């Protein structure tokens, strides 16, 4: 690799963004980026966890989304004091919100900055991430990280904070939200061989086969996803996708197997009414892709995906089509 | 890899572009993906390729970009009979212009569809993108392959003609745009001025930081722009990953560029970052340079597109 941030705040990466988008500002030794275009006047929403992952959250600052993000080494969360000053600063007396990725570093060092920020007055509110329905391989338990449905909770929120939502009313779409978002992935390696239920870190899949083409990937993970959200069961039969690439996986790969998958979901019955697809959660570069489903259930929350934001892994909206 | 198009047009993943993308239609068995918002009230630009460079051009198909692009097998360009298909579609007799890159593959297939369409009373133009200044390992003769700063022409040719160009003016921009645009790569052992197609580098050698691999191919670049002979410092920056380099490491790598060349007392004044031409899944980055030689090109490199590749534009400042 070019470059390699373990045990440090890949701070060349994050200087790097800020001279190339002027919305962006970063601040060296600290691994915060900010939307500097955001003027007080509705509740920011800020996230934040370790490098390796990008573009979340980098990518996901900027007007109609996060007001900040704060970056720490190669999987590593960012520091309780670095996440602190990022609540200290977007903080103007409308209160905070912050989404958190479910895993045990991550909850402690915003826990801490939680609990301190509100000692000081401040009316901080959070939400945890939990899309990950891969499980344990010792106990079989789901895992249930933060992983790629971790932005529809930063697009969403981070358009109803925009249109004036109260402090109050973002934490009430965000408890709501939360249960919907079901991210499973798969990721391959040489020996090639085709592990299903890979962890965001490469943790052990649940299954592990020869490769002998995608329409049979797609087969399982749709299954796997069934499973679970038991759509066949569910009236509303609207849905929002993300096909998501873990990292070294093309474009023409990442398109193809979207296709796929839309061909199935189409014949289980169901609706796209929304997708998106691309590198947005990586894990370093691995070869794997995640799927993402989530119920429409508030038509609203489609007019959220589709306003535009200034973030800049998520530039596109409706006025394009 | 999940699908592997050797040899055949990659269909699905042309399927799936056209389910994500309300404004893009894809042709089933043509290659060809369109703007399917394009009114015909001014000239078209178009393109096209092998499969294996995305989003170099599906992702450049879009209003103020290409009104379509027509995609071969991996690494093969479109046959002409696709390309002509392409150009009878977009055309409404106010002329077709098309951006091609420097492979003899694609110019012989290009050239076939061209000239048919011409005899056939459409007036199509067309511009040579060659901007690689890497070298064939053996003689040192500089290949000119057309590479990532095609996308340059995309964006400029495509802005102008959205504002009412006439082909005739698109044709003089493009050929004042072509020949300012520079363009060298490196691959991870360390590769030097790597082929497009994973043709060996110009010299290989040990990874000793990026610092190092920035400071190479600054001063490669400088040996054909000569940046410090120009009263005009203003430049247009691409780093562009081919295909397995994170984003960590390419806006690392761009950081470091943007040290040395500020030091050369360059004004960088539009910058693009990401996997803007890939090559399969290589790791390795691209720099492209472009002199500001009109400060009109700016404009038409911030103005907004509907093409899923390029949406950032100079609202979000």
């Amino acid at each position: 690799e070019f470059y390699n941030s373990t045990n440090e705040i890949p701070e060349e990466m994050l200087k790097g963004i800020d001279l190339t988008y002027p919305q962006l500002t970063y601040l060296p030794e600290t691994g915060i980026l900010y939307d500097n275009t955001y003027n007080e006047k509705t509740v920011p929403i800020i996230s934040g966890g370790g490098s390796g992952h990008e573009p979340a959250h980098v990518g996901y600052v900027g007007s109609g989304m996060l007001a900040a993000a704060v970056t720490g080494p190669l999987f590593i969360p960012p520091k309780s004091k670095n996440i602190l000053k990022a609540i200290r600063q977007v903080n103007s007396g409308k209160g905070v919100f912050v989404i958190i990725k479910n895993f045990e570093a991550d909850l402690k060092e915003f826990n801490e900055a939680i609990k301190e920020a509100r000692t000081e007055g401040i009316d901080v509110r959070y939400i945890v991430s939990h899309d990950d329905i891969s499980v344990n391989a010792y106990n079989f338990h789901k895992r249930h990280r933060g992983v790629a449905g971790t932005i529809l909770l930063h697009k969403i929120l981070g358009a109803f904070a925009k249109e004036g939502g109260s402090i109050d009313e973002i934490e009430q779409l965000a408890l709501s939200l939360s249960p919907e978002i079901y991210t499973l992935g798969v990721a391959l390696a040489p020996v090639d061989e085709v592990s299903f239920g890979i962890g965001i870190h490469g943790e052990p899949g649940y299954r592990v086969e020869k490769f002998e083409g995608s329409e049979r990937i797609a087969i399982e993970l749709v299954n796997k996803l069934k499973a679970e959200i038991n759509w066949q069961k569910k009236a509303n039969k609207n849905y929002i996708l993300l096909v998501n690439g873990l990292g070294s996986t093309t474009l023409m790969e990442l398109y193809s197997f979207q296709y796929d998958v839309m061909r199935l979901l189409e014949l289980e019955g169901l609706s796209v009414k929304f997708c998106k697809v691309g590198n947005l959660m990586t894990s370093c570069d691995m070869s794997g892709i995640s799927l993402t489903l989530c119920s429409v259930k508030d038509p609203k929350w489609l007019d959220y995906l589709n306003v535009p934001t200034g973030a800049f892994a998520w530039l596109e909206h409706h006025h394009h089509h």
